[PDB]
């Protein structure tokens, strides 16, 4: 009777705003973690996912590899063509990586013009060839400046990757993969290296 | 009648999430190094203000600022100092961008600002004040108490022509900034 029924009407209007918000919360959260320019994850979403995936590798005793990519000479590139064309080069490289990073792989915009990738349960030989396919894919086509149709020159990426040692943490693997990338850059750029 | 216990629990998850949702919203639109807006929140805000400036037949100006020789700061003093240089310049831009103005950290060590319904002359002198301001003081390294060097800001801006899209104004503002850098840095130029 009545008061029992004034309550079921308030609890239905209340557990419905729970779902109206919990669904709206999921889509604000998806976009809070999506790097707007490229539609990949951002460094934050990546550093969270890299830690969660290292738990799954220690507790499960499985494999995980990690890769970093930088767009070569990207600073002097912006100065030549302008912020807007540079944003289009970032987008383009990001399209090449996103194609290849279907889950359980995880790809992110790790920096200003840098990317990070997670290959869970995959051997390094696979990672090493995936990065090599991405390297030539990126420099395969000649891109054009959109109003004027100029050649932008080839676009190349340097690359670093490493395999997580048994006791290694997220931060630590990243440190090593980053040393790998610096090694690729100081060795002539447009190449992959590994520890 | 366990019912009053589930409605006390149900008007609680509404309070937990409605607050949590506004918190996630703020963080999706704020650069937590400088507390200005981030790039998404700006590009969205630019489209709103170019829409409203066309409906209202009124104008808006647009400014881009980059910190000069910023990479050399990270390299000499460390990334921990570099964040302080960004915070410092952002703070100058912040004191000066009270609403209806709108400042954000576009890109890496760059900023973008919206001046709606403002005379180009005032925007130009506002930017020039920002320029003398950041270079007015000689900052010291927190730990070791040493002169970090001069800090200067380059700057470019443009006013929106009547048919222009937000994309297009920023391209002009960006060309203006490239002229400032190419012409000696530490200055303001405009189309
Ligand atoms: N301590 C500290 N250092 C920071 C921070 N953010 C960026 N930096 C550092 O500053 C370097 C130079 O950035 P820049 O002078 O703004 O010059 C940047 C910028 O002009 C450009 N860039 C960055 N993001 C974008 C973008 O979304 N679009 C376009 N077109 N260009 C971008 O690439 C240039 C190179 O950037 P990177 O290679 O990533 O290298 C960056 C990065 O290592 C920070 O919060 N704290
Ligand atoms: N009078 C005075 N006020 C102080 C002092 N230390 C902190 N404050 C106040 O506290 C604010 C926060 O500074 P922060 O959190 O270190 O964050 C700072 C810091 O990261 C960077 N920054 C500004 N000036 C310097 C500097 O001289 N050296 C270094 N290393 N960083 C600076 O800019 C950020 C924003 O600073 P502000 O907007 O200026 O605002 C500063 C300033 O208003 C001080 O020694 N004297
Ligand atoms: N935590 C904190 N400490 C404060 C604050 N204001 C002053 N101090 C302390 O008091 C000393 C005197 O600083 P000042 O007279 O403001 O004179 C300052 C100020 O004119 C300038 N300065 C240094 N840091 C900042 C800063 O973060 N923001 C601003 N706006 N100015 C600064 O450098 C001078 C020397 O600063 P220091 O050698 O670091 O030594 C500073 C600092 O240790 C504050 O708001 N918060």
């Amino acid at each position: 009777g009545s008061h029992m029924q004034s309550l079921e009407a308030r609890l239905a209007d209340s557990t419905a705003e729970v779902e109206r918000l919990r669904e709206h919360l999921e889509q604000v959260r998806r976009d809070a973690t999506t790097d707007g320019l490229t539609n990949l994850a951002n460094r934050k979403a990546f550093d969270d996912e890299l830690d969660r995936a290292c738990a799954e590798a220690e507790e499960g005793g499985t494999t995980i590899c990690l890769a970093v990519l930088d767009i070569d000479h990207f600073k002097g590139f912006n100065d030549t063509w302008g912020h807007q064309t540079g944003d289009q080069v970032i987008r383009y490289v990001a399209s090449v990586i996103g194609r290849v990073a279907a889950p359980p792989r995880f790809a992110a915009r790790y920096g200003g013009a840098a990317f990070a990738m997670i290959f869970p349960r995959e051997a390094a030989s696979v990672v090493a060839t995936t990065l090599e396919e991405i390297r030539v894919e990126v420099s395969s086509r000649m891109l054009k400046r959109r109003s004027t149709n100029e050649d932008l020159g080839a676009i190349t990426v340097s690359s670093g990757f490493a395999e997580r040692k048994p006791g290694e943490s997220g931060h630590s693997v990243m440190e090593r993969a980053d040393a790998a990338l610096y090694a690729s850059k100081r060795g002539g750029r447009n190449r992959v290296t590994a520890a």
